[PDB]
RNA sequence: GGGCGUUAAGUUGCAGGGUAUAGACCCGAAACCCGGUGAUCUAGCCAUGGGCAGGUUGAAGGUUGGGUAACACUAACUGGAGGACCGAACCGACUAAUGUUGAAAAAUUAGCGGAUGACUUGUGGCUGGGGGUGAAAGGCCAAUCAAACCGGGAGAUAGCUGGUUCUCCCCGAAAGCUAUUUAGGUAGCGCCUCGUGAAUUCAUCUCCGGGGGUAGAGCACUGUUUCGGCAAGGGGGUCAACCCGACUUACCAACCCGAUGCAAACUGCGAAUACCGGAGAAUGUUAUCACGGGAGACACACGGCGGGUGCUAACGUCCGUCGUGAAGAGGGAAACAACCCAGACCGCCAGCUAAGGUCCCAAAGUCAUGGUUAAGUGGGAAACGAUGUGGGAAGGCCCAGACAGCCAGGAUGUUGGCUUAGAAGCAGCCAUCAUUUAAAGAAAGCGUAAUAGCUCACUGGUCGAGUCGGCCUGCGCGGAAGAU
RNA sequence: CACAGGUGGUCAGGUAGAGAAUACCAAGGCGCUUGAGAGAACUCGGGUGAAGGAACUAGGCAAAAUGGUGCCGUAACUUC
RNA sequence: GUUUAUUAAAAACACAGCACUGUGCAAACACGAAAGUGGACGUAUACGGUGUGACGCCUGCCCGGUGCCGGAAGGUUAAUUGAUGGGGUUAGCGCAAGCGAAGCUCUUGAUCGAAGCCCCGGUAAACGGCGGCCGUAACUAUAACGGUCCUAAGGUAGCGAAAUUCCUUGUCGGGUAAGUUCCGACCUGCACGAAUGGCGUAAUGAUGGCCAGGCUGUCUCCACCCGAGACUCAGUGAAAUUGAACUCGCUGUGAAGAUGCAGUGUACCCGCGGCAAGACGGAAAGACCCCGUGAACCUUUACUAUAGCUUGACACUGAACAUUGAGCCUUGAUGUGUAGGAUAGGUGGGAGGCUUUGAAGUGUGGACGCCAGUCUGCAUGGAGCCGACCUUGAAAUACCACCCUUUAAUGUUUGAUGUUCUAACGUUGACCCGUAAUCCGGGUUGCGGACAGUGUCUGGUGGGUAGUUUGACUGGGGCGGUCUCCUCCUAAAGAGUAACGGAGGAGCACGAAGGUUGGCUAAUCCUGGUCGGACAUCAGGAGGUUAGUGCAAUGGCAUAAGCCAGCUUGACUGCGAGCGUGACGGCGCGAGCAGGUGCGAAAGCAGGUCAUAGUGAUCCGGUGGUUCUGAAUGGAAGGGCCAUCGCUCAACGGAUAAAAGGUACUCCGGGGAUAACAGGCUGAUACCGCCCAAGAGUUCAUAUCGACGGCGGUGUUUGGCACCUCGAUGUCGGCUCAUCACAUCCUGGGGCUGAAGUAGGUCCCAAGGGUAUGGCUGUUCGCCAUUUAAAGUGGUACGCGAGCUGG
RNA sequence: AGGCGGCCCCCUGGACGAAGACUGACGCUCAGGUGCGAAAGCGUGGGGAGCAAACAGGAUUAGAUACCCUGGUAGUCCACGCCGUAAACGAUGUCGACUUGGAGGUUGUGCCCUUGAGGCGUGGCUUCCGGAGCUAACGCGUUAAGUCGACCGCCUGGGGAGUACGGCCGCAAGGUUAAAACUCAAAUGAAUUGACGGGGGCCCGCACAAGCGGUGGAGCAUGUGGUUUAAUUCGAUGCAAC
RNA sequence: GGGGCUGAUUCUGGAUUCGACGGGAUUUGCGAAACCCAAGGUGCAUGCCGAGGGGCGGUUGGCCUCGUAAAAAGCCGCAAAAAAUAGUCGC
């Protein structure tokens, strides 16, 4: 009786150019937080090593059915994984530069848990005129409607 | 074929046991309802009268004047508004003692608040009970109020309570089953009576006919579990400490073999008793079922016995089976319904006896031979101790002098290095074999800078009868501290 | 009940006081329907107290103490 | 200011000020069934209802629940309404069945029908409602901060250990020598809060809490004195109580704490004044607690009613016009199956009544208009258009018209909104008159008017008003749980046999999962083999009931009662001797026999399932059969018998067609049959002693503690039992006094010591003497101040109310 | 001075000119005082169409408690009261005297034939240029920020702070007067030169759409990034490299 | 403290995250640790004595080598910090 999460706050902030969708594996005494509809996405970003991709950081939270006591960590090098033929190429897209590949939702369909994939760009930069070309959109579709009509 | 009848003499009286409908054995409720009566107190209200002694405080307005141009504002003066103050009569009831079959079924005494007001008050009219009135407390409406009081249906009703009065004689229970808006009541049965009718009927008991699955027992099986052999392969290697790993102890590991367990929801075993059914002797008031009259009771405790609950705790709970208590007096357990003995027809200044007792209170063995106790246990209770004891079976020393006495010897190797601080036995693991054996410890025990030592272990010697220490026992000592 | 009870209106004398309060008095009234005796504990109503002052205790309940006019003097605080 | 007269003056209530809402005056509302009467001889700046209470600053979010307001397209529906239908009567056909015309009937209820409700918005100064969880900052501290789930929406203005805050005496500070109260702040507000009002606030309060001065018998600790009682003498002279008394102490027993019992100790009989521990002292049939299928009031969306309040029907109740509804004078009369001069003939005869029982041209004013056409009318003419068909699963709008999925005029025909009028009625409008009368009647006129208001019926509404249920069981009640039925065990070897004792199940499933006939016979393990895989299919081997029974558990099963295949229906009709079974109701087992089966050839077998669970009395009604009856006869609308339907009536042998709560305003009947305090009885827990040695303590078990475990004691603390007490012993604390125990707090004696001495530790003895004062708190306890030789642990109805305080 | 905006009536302040007569400095400034004083806000009542904070909803939004839309209450309106701050700005206190011009616009007046809207004059107010001269300048500039006089208030760097205490002032909101400790050494007005603008106009270039090709699709030639590496020896590391 | 509710959108039922990871099966090829024999190739050979090793050490008690007595190996410790792009920013 949860619905779909999200991790909102990175999209009109990074680069996105192309999309994946993972699976996880989840280590044994955590999962019905994702039930619950508890999560933390912040600050999620998939370190990329020895082939075997890890998710890092993320508060999951520990449930309050499971006692709280004998639970797993909140943050733990989670396991994340995804098809071979998706997986064995993105090493030379994402290790070049100052990229990494974030986690963007814990959803879940096919009645089953996921986290999307897609490699971002950059943090140290000028991040207006994408955000300045909206407002040098919409004023000037008012202006020429303005101009046309009037 | 069955089921229900034809084997049936019934009515109307009178006495009577019940059941029925009427209050239905009697007294006893809070209330519910129908008529009535009350607003002399009180609750509000209404018309018309009265009361408020004495002091204070000084509002508004008004002047005499300043103030401005008027106003505003302001100075003293007058004027006396107030749920204003202090304090009488009057009210009111806050605090405290007294008084509580007091003086009074709500008050005295001493302090207290309001006291020209939403006041108080005289007298008189109005408001009716599921109604009034209410600064509204569920307070008041005649000392009574979550529906006043007075008659009546009222003999409301009470499945609950206490009482029910003359005598003798007979028999004599139950506290259980089921079912209950049912647990405290009643019904049907089971149990006691009174009458009728009927059979060796039932009852006790020897032999005989049988079905059991309790106690006890047993572990193939449901399931339990300890250990060895058999044990795959393992997290441990002492050793790589990078390795294909030098691998093996207080480790686990299969359906496995051998032994041992336990057990209400385990049984391939299995009584004792209990019960039903036949055959037979005696015996008893036919004690037995069948019908009929009338019950009572359905709140049971203990005591033993096999058991669920509880802590093998209760004068506990809840059932089985039996005795007693109830419903049972008598004796003894000091008294003490249940315990142990025992059934009170009645009288006797009559004998025998059960249980329990036989010094005295007090009725009887100061009896006997044989023991045990020395603790006033007997006269309140143990895990545990012990040269207290009494008995018995041993077992090893015992006269080729041993048991404690009493006297001597008690070591070289070896301070073993160590590791402490010096390490001889001493603070500490090792090997303590052995030189030299009459016999003597790399130390049994102390100590402190180590020490230094000290005895002893273990023998020799002296010395002239029992020991020395384990079991089994009856009796007993301590542990054994409570409130008048 | 010959009961510390309960009810309204009319008149207010002297003397110190603001005054019908209270005090002592007049005119008028009554002296309280059981009385005598002794001077215990104790109860009630009462007076004062060495020294300490709330230690008492639920809490200064009680008691004590203040108390009248004239004049001086009089805070924070306020809706003045 | 004022209230519980007769225990409560307060923080209660009431007030002015405000906010809302109702009310157009015959008000609104209330008492009275009505007449009227208040409101008010007043008129929205007035009155009523409710909410909070001066002013000062303030009065935030939510309309989902709930109510109220408006709105009416639809759903929803009474009273009326009887069209259709459905079943018996009887003229008559029935030779005898059976159909059965009108009439009276009995039944079913299409159709017209308002409010309410469903629905549409509003409104919180209407009832009310106002959240979690998680993450980072400069590691410490929180978190402005993002995350994301639900609600209608998350408590903002101010406040906050408070009159509210348990844990809690939260923390800190001041006040104190010390402060569970107080005062200030702080947030972590279990469970503050904005008109059931928040935070301030001067003034007052017989007010709640607290601190200081001055004061004192309030106190340490009382002393005299002043009086009235109390005491003796004289006079009068009472009550509440009482089974009876020749009425001693202790220990034990005992419906369990003795003035009477058993033992023992002590006591010359009898007064007088005091004291109040005991006679469970005296009063008030215990009010707390609960059983009662007693009782009272009281509430709400508990049950049915019911005053009112509203909605409609008809009557009181009337006429013309606009709109009507079916009707109301004759049939015009529409017509597509892809088929197509294209507007086609239900059964039925097969082709013409016409043609003077008077047909069309052509232009085109209506109309079916997929332009194919047409229902074409008729405004000046004196006359022949169609029929088989051309495409024919269905031949002509060419020839009857019982006249239709389809439609018109002219009059007739009645419901509603309409409108107007007055004659019914209202007039608590005006004026005159009885007359001396503000009522009443009568008249004059004016206004309103078929509304309104009444009656009967009916719908919605409705704690304003009344009647009552609200179950029992219980190791006291409530709370929870349980209640029927099935098997085991408890169940003590026949049956039976308890608890809120132990572990489970069931409210069905099966037209085959039943029937007979013939067969067939298990899991488990190993070997071998294709994708074979850890367990599939196959072959053998062991295996020997360790599998399976449509489901729980037990007892069975191999002849199988399991697993297949073949047949087709005995999961039969009427009976049933004779038994087991319970109190009965009643469920249980059936051999054998009559009818007609099935299976197999037959002897034989089947009245269910391998058995035990899978259900429900009675009434009340509906259906079918029913030569049972049939209120005069003959029928039947109805009643019997037979088959059979509608119950989680589950509290299950069922008090009703339907039923929750509060009482500390309380009331009656009772009981220790059952509670709270106290007594008794256990004694696990508590406490206090002993026992075993891990070890600590430098070496060294016991100077001194002792983890692992043991035995025992007193009868104190928390608990269990329900014996005594409910026609009543009063219960926490403090104030007052003594007494006893001894497991000792000092004083006294001694031992041992990690005891040098001062002092210590810890046991052996010993109860004779002493055993504190303050603050906080009700407190005992507790904390702390500060003493002290020490400030003992306990029992004694947690000593002590016929002696007091009453916090 | 804020402010003042349809039309009319009533009542009324003030200005400016005509040509005189008139009393003779009665004049100027003014701390404190008194009075007015926008809009907002507050109190009492009213009326409340539109508009419209807080408030609700939709979005835009990474977020949006805002800009946009959709609705909508305080208020804006009236009357009577207090408030007494505004960029209450011409950021120029009041009164005077003088110092060259022009172009307007407003209103009043003298004369000439105004035959017509005409001609030159003196007035009054106001706007725009602009000389002398002054200001850092910007600019003002007969209405001065020029030249002088008469008083009057006001400043002594920015923050702190126009804040706190305290007094007055009112119901309040806060108006009213008005410190300090401390802490930086700049805040600051004009101008100029760059650069930039989601400011402007104007212009270019295969930079743009017009059209043609291939890149990016799979392989395959070349280089690089990274991954591996005893090492694969360095550099080229968006635009300007592969 | 007892009593009720919540423990994966199956809630009396049968996962398909097609999701590179750990463990298993099938298809597959040539090295001896996945397997074996001395003929097809071939000489001074095997082992027990005994002895030794990368500026330096270690292991299988042993991997290259050696004949009456001494010189040379694959991997591990002391050390090229063998962090390559470092986590999301400016200083
Ligand atoms: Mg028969
Ligand atoms: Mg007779
Ligand atoms: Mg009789
Ligand atoms: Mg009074
Ligand atoms: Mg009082
Ligand atoms: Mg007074
Ligand atoms: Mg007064
Ligand atoms: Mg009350
Ligand atoms: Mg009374
Ligand atoms: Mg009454
Ligand atoms: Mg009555
Ligand atoms: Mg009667
Ligand atoms: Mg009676
Ligand atoms: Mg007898
Ligand atoms: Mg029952
Ligand atoms: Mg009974
Ligand atoms: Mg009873
Ligand atoms: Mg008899
Ligand atoms: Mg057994
Ligand atoms: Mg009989
Ligand atoms: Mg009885
Ligand atoms: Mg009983
Ligand atoms: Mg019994
Ligand atoms: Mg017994
Ligand atoms: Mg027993
Ligand atoms: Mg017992
Ligand atoms: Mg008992
Ligand atoms: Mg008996
Ligand atoms: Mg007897
Ligand atoms: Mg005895
Ligand atoms: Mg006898
Ligand atoms: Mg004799
Ligand atoms: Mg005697
Ligand atoms: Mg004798
Ligand atoms: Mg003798
Ligand atoms: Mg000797
Ligand atoms: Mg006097
Ligand atoms: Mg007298
Ligand atoms: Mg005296
Ligand atoms: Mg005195
Ligand atoms: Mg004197
Ligand atoms: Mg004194
Ligand atoms: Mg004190
Ligand atoms: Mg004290
Ligand atoms: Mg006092
Ligand atoms: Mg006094
Ligand atoms: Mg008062
Ligand atoms: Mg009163
Ligand atoms: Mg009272
Ligand atoms: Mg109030
Ligand atoms: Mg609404
Ligand atoms: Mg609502
Ligand atoms: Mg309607
Ligand atoms: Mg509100
Ligand atoms: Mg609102
Ligand atoms: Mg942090
Ligand atoms: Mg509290
Ligand atoms: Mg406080
Ligand atoms: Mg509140
Ligand atoms: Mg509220
Ligand atoms: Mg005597
Ligand atoms: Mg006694
Ligand atoms: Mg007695
Ligand atoms: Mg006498
Ligand atoms: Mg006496
Ligand atoms: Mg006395
Ligand atoms: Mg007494
Ligand atoms: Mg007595
Ligand atoms: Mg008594
Ligand atoms: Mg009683
Ligand atoms: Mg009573
Ligand atoms: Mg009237
Ligand atoms: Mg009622
Ligand atoms: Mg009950
Ligand atoms: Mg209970
Ligand atoms: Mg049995
Ligand atoms: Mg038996
Ligand atoms: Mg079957
Ligand atoms: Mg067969
Ligand atoms: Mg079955
Ligand atoms: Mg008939
Ligand atoms: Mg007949
Ligand atoms: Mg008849
Ligand atoms: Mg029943
Ligand atoms: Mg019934
Ligand atoms: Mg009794
Ligand atoms: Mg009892
Ligand atoms: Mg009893
Ligand atoms: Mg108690
Ligand atoms: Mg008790
Ligand atoms: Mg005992
Ligand atoms: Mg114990
Ligand atoms: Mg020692
Ligand atoms: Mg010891
Ligand atoms: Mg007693
Ligand atoms: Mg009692
Ligand atoms: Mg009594
Ligand atoms: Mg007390
Ligand atoms: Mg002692
Ligand atoms: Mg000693
Ligand atoms: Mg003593
Ligand atoms: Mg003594
Ligand atoms: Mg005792
Ligand atoms: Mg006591
Ligand atoms: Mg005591
Ligand atoms: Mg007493
Ligand atoms: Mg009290
Ligand atoms: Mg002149
Ligand atoms: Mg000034
Ligand atoms: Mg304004
Ligand atoms: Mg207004
Ligand atoms: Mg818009
Ligand atoms: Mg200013
Ligand atoms: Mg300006
Ligand atoms: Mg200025
Ligand atoms: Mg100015
Ligand atoms: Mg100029
Ligand atoms: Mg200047
Ligand atoms: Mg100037
Ligand atoms: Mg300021
Ligand atoms: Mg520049
Ligand atoms: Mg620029
Ligand atoms: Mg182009
Ligand atoms: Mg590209
Ligand atoms: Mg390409
Ligand atoms: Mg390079
Ligand atoms: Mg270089
Ligand atoms: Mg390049």
């Amino acid at each position: 009786s949860a619905t779909i999460a999200l991790n909102k706050r990175a999209r009109h902030e990074y680069f996105i150019e192309e999309e994946f969708e993972a699976g996880l594996a989840l280590q044994g005494w955590e999962v019905k937080s994702l039930r619950a509809g508890k999560a933390n996405i912040s600050d999620s970003y998939v370190l990329l090593r020895d082939g075997e991709a890890f998710l890092f950081g993320a508060n999951i939270t520990p449930m309050a059915v499971a006692s709280t006591h004998v639970v797993c960590d909140p943050t733990r090098t989670r396991k994340l994984l995804l098809n071979q033929r998706e997986l064995d190429s993105l090493y030379g897209r994402v290790n070049r530069e100052g990229y990494t590949v974030v986690a963007l939702s814990l959803y879940w369909k096919n009645a089953w848990c996921k986290v999307k994939i897609g490699v971002a760009k950059g943090k140290k930069q000028h991040d207006k005129r994408s955000d300045i070309k909206e407002r040098e959109w919409q004023v000037d579709k008012a202006r020429i409607m303005k101009n046309a009509h009037r």
